[PDB]
Parts: C-alpha cells; structure tokens; sequence
C-alpha cells in the first residue's frame, strides 16, 4: 500500500526532541524521539512489552540521527495531573499508584531499572492508562539470574533514594520503590518533601524525627501516610519491597469507581 510508510511530524512534544508523527494514509498517531546512551535506550526498548511501560515500535538511523518510534500518549505528563500546593483526588492517585507498581515489577522482573522514576516520566494515554516512559537512564541489574550492585549517581535529587548519595554500592531495587513513595507524595500533597534526601536537609531531618504535623505530610490522610512511612525509610534493606506494598492496607482500600458507563432510565 503506498505512503503508509509516510508520517508527517505536527507538533513538539519535548525539547533532542520529541515530535508528534502522523501517519500520510492512517491517520495513527506515534511519538518520534530524534537523538543526534542511546545505543543502550534502543537496546532496553527492544526487552519491553507492557501495559504500562510506553510501547517500542522500531527505529531508524539516517546518519548519525536517530528516529525512535514509541507509542504516543495523548493524556500527556502525570504531571500535569498535580495541582502545585494541592496534589489530586485521593482515589486518583491510588489508581495511578496501583498502575505504577505493575510497570515497575514489569521492569524488575526482567532485571530493568528506570533510575529516573519522577511524573514528568509518567505519560497518561487517551484513557488515563499511565506509561513508564524514557529509557535513556535505565540499565540491565540482573543478567543470568546474577544481581549486579549499582554504583552510578543518577535520577533527579528529589527523587533519589538517600544510598545513592551515601553509599558507594547499593542495590537497585530499592531505589526505584523510594522514587515511587516521592511521586506518591506529590499525588497527594502537590509539593516535594525535600531537595534531596541528606542529613544536611532540614526538611529530611524532620521526616525522620516524625514530624508528619509539617507540611507535606500534615495534607496526606492516615493510611497512605502509613505507607509513606514504610516506603521513605532511609536504610534500603529495611525498607518496605513491591510485594509487601501490594499487600498494605491503603494499597487495598476500595476508594475509586470504574469507568463511567453510559447509562439510562426507566
Ligand atoms: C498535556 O499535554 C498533552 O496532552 C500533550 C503531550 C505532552 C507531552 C507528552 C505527550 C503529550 N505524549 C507523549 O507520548 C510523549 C512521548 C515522549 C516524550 C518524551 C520526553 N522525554 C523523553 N521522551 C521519550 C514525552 C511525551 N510527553
């Protein structure tokens, strides 16, 4: 069928850059990453197949540009969900949670860390479905069943775990769930607990003198706050695992309604 291989780039999604791509004939939309690391990213894209982890379609290569071709989300950033000083609905943010943790032991059953899990990362399809998105961070933990420790500094200050700037070696795992209890905060209180997670950060060190009458934590309710507490713990081998998260009371709480249905009367 000719021009289907044709796709017309309408709009920048992100400054390399992100366009939005059209198909000539279809009409199907894609999102193309132009790339001038990357040979890691396209490798990494290449081992996924989830619901919510962005969808790899292929790549191509003129010259020394890179085209990747990921499955585009209309919904656009999580954050963009976060009202500043406020956050969301509670019900919301626990469904985006729940959607969160099945990407993310997704990625670690097959030995993949994000290393940048923060909700500019976290991409809403036309159906409010979020997608685990960019892989240019991301690295193999496990190879033939063998864990490898980490030792690269990356992610974003806010979000990473407190080993990372402790620690020469730290497992990798765990630093993926701490980023996950930093993007469940902002859910649900719309501002970041801290600049980073370092003694010398007065905001952290009343974290760990449970001072939660303090700002974000005195917006959270009860029950997710108590997953907090599980979650933002310092020593990496203490804290709470994916597993154990699925099986936390908040986690569990009946809070949010399905889809709403087209309905009659009478
Ligand atoms: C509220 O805004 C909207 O409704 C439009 C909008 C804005 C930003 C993004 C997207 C859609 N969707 C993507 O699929 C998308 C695809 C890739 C990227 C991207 C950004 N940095 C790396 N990558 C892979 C960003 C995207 N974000």
């Amino acid at each position: 069928v000719p021009f289907v291989e044709d796709w017309d780039l309408v709009q920048t999604l992100g400054e390399g850059e992100v366009q939005l791509a059209v198909n000539r004939v279809t009409e199907e939309a894609v999102a193309v990453k132009i790339v001038d690391n990357i040979k890691k990213e396209i490798c990494i894209n290449k081992m996924l197949n989830h619901e919510n982890v962005v969808k790899f379609y292929g790549h191509r290569r003129e010259g020394n540009i890179q085209y990747l071709f990921l499955e585009y989300c209309s919904g656009g950033e999580l954050f963009d969900r976060i009202e500043p000083d406020i956050g969301m609905p509670e019900p919301d943010a626990q469904r985006f949670f729940h959607q969160l943790m099945a990407g993310v032991v997704y990625l670690h059953g097959i030995g993949i860390t994000h290393r940048d899990i923060k909700p500019e990362n976290l991409l809403l399809d036309e159906r409010d479905n979020l997608k685990i998105s960019d892989f240019g961070l991301a690295t193999v933990f496990r190879y033939n069943n063998r864990e490898r420790l980490l030792n690269k500094m990356c992610g974003t200050l806010p979000y990473v775990a407190p080993e990372l700037l402790k620690r020469r070696e730290f497992h990798a795992e765990p630093v993926d769930v701490w980023s996950c209890g930093i993007v469940l905060t902002a859910m649900l209180a719309g501002e970041l607990p801290w600049d980073q997670p370092s003694d010398s950060c007065q905001e952290y060190s009343d974290w760990k003198e449970k001072k939660t009458y303090l700002n974000p934590w005195k917006k959270i309710d009860s029950a997710p706050l108590a997953l907090l507490h599980k979650i933002l713990v310092e020593n990496p081998s203490a804290r709470i695992t994916i597993p154990d998260i699925k099986k936390d009371r908040w986690y569990n709480k009946p809070l949010k309604k399905g889809a709403k249905r087209p309905r009659v009367t009478s």
